[PDB]
């Protein structure tokens, strides 16, 4: 019905990549999806189109939210189409803080 919204809402940089949690809204559905370790090539040189091509878990679906400022640890969340780079130097000090930096 709709053009879907994809986010990024949440990043970590891990031993082998990056854990990228993106959820893709609608007019109805969240489908969220955890990509456990992308190449840190794809998040450095945003390669956002390359995104679902790498591995992913099934999409845990639920009901479309009414905002998607923040996650629950505090990151601000942006759309893929900014780039996974607008994501990290949006939340740079609260990552380190987390050590998800």
């Amino acid at each position: 019905s709709m053009k879907s919204v994809k986010y990024i809402s949440n990043m970590s940089k891990q031993e082998k990549g990056y854990r990228v949690y993106v959820n893709v809204v609608n007019e109805d559905t969240d489908k969220g999806f955890l990509f456990p370790s992308v190449p840190k090539e794809v998040i450095e040189n945003d390669k956002i189109d390359e995104l679902f091509n790498f591995e992913h878990h099934k999409p845990y679906v639920q009901k479309a939210k009414s905002r998607y400022d923040k996650n629950g640890i505090g990151y601000k969340i942006v759309q893929l189409d900014e780039g996974f780079q607008k994501f990290i130097e949006l939340n740079k000090e609260k990552m380190k803080e987390n050590l998800d930096y």
